[PDB]
């Protein structure tokens, strides 16, 4: 059993030549040689059996990716695990090997306007497939966007994905959340559960501004701070947008704040395209109801060279609807039986 960095990697004998790529809350990811397809693939090892949360997460990403088939979404090539459920301690997801991700790329590389336009288009065209299936990613950030040597982009990490529920979206002021603090929509800290498609649009807006400056645009250090910088740039929300917030604690918080004017995008990005900034403006809209939809974003004059309505597929079968840790270990076992 090949061992990488103090950990075991039972992916053999079909997968050899292990090379550590990283670690995190998703698991451990390595690059391996598929002796069967004669190519190098990426293998995500996951050990979610001890905790229920880690178990459902493992289940949500297997179900979704096994059904999703899109050029701008990473897929599952194989699944490796024990043949019996008594010996199943880990799970191994075999996926296409990519060169880098947008997180690493932005840390060192200045992006050209043509690159920004192309990357954004592949983000919206793939997100459109995810939304046509009635699913929300809820974790769109540069680390979840994989790139290859030919600039082909790909979305990652469906563990926090959910079926859209607009009728069950309202919550109290400052309710607990998990999605990264920097790509969090303003309504999340005010009155939302993040069950709407408009939360993904916000995240894509944040990623766009990041590609333009190479610096995060709203880098809040905690839950409320995040809301404060969103307001430093966007300014104090209008009467109309406030009247939209019926939650008293949220509304009253916004009213207690001194007036802040909008920092124009041309001032934050004086070297950006007039169109890219117009689209950014529409994605980063304080009011979730006036925020641009994925199909409208694709049709924006900033993506006219790539925009094809016939070359942007939609999901064949959308998800109809959205337990102990021992139950979720049998669902996974039966979901991964296909690859045995
Ligand atoms: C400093 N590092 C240098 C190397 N970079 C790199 C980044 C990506 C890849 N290829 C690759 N192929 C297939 C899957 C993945 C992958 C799935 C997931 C993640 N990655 C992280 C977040 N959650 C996931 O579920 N990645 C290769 C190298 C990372 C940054």
């Amino acid at each position: 059993p090949e061992m990488v960095r103090g950990q075991v990697f039972d992916v053999g004998p079909r997968y050899t030549n292990l090379s550590y790529i990283g670690e995190g809350a998703y698991g451990m990811v390595c690059s391996a040689y598929d002796n069967l397809n004669k190519v190098r693939v990426a293998i995500k090892k996951i050990s979610p059996f001890e905790h229920q949360t880690y178990c459902q997460r493992t289940l949500r990403e297997i179900k979704i990716l096994l059904r999703f088939r899109h050029e701008n979404i990473i897929g599952i090539n194989d699944i490796i695990r024990a043949p019996t459920i008594e010996q199943m301690k880990d799970v191994y997801i075999v996926q296409d090997l990519m060169e880098t991700d947008l997180y690493k790329l932005l840390k060192t590389q200045h992006l050209s306007n043509d690159h920004i336009c192309y990357f954004l288009y592949q983000i919206l065209r793939g997100l459109k497939y995810i939304h046509s299936a009635n699913v929300l990613h809820r974790d769109l950030k540069p680390s979840n966007l994989l790139l290859n040597t030919t600039c082909d982009l790909k979305i990652c990490d469906f563990g926090l994905a959910r079926v859209a529920d607009p009728d069950h979206d309202h919550t109290g002021f400052l309710t607990e959340y998990v999605a990264t603090r920097w790509y969090r929509a303003p309504e999340i800290m005010l009155n939302s559960k993040g069950y709407t498609k408009s939360i993904d649009i916000w995240s894509v807006g944040c990623i766009l501004a990041e590609m333009l400056s190479n610096r995060p645009i709203f880098p809040g250090k905690h839950y409320l701070d995040q809301l404060n910088h969103i307001l430093g740039i966007l300014g104090s929300p209008s009467q109309e947008d406030l009247n939209c917030i019926i939650n008293l604690k949220a509304r009253n918080y916004l009213l207690s704040l001194p007036h802040k004017n909008k920092v124009p995008w041309n001032r934050l990005f004086p070297n950006a395209d007039s169109k890219a900034l117009d689209l950014l403006d529409k994605m980063l809209t304080f009011n979730p109801h006036k925020r641009i939809e994925v199909e409208q974003a694709l049709a924006h004059p900033y993506l006219e060279q790539y925009y094809d309505p016939s070359d942007e597929p939609i999901a064949e079968a959308p998800f109809k609807f959205d337990l102990p840790k021992e139950k979720l270990k049998e669902l996974i076992f039966e979901e991964t039986a296909r690859f045995q």
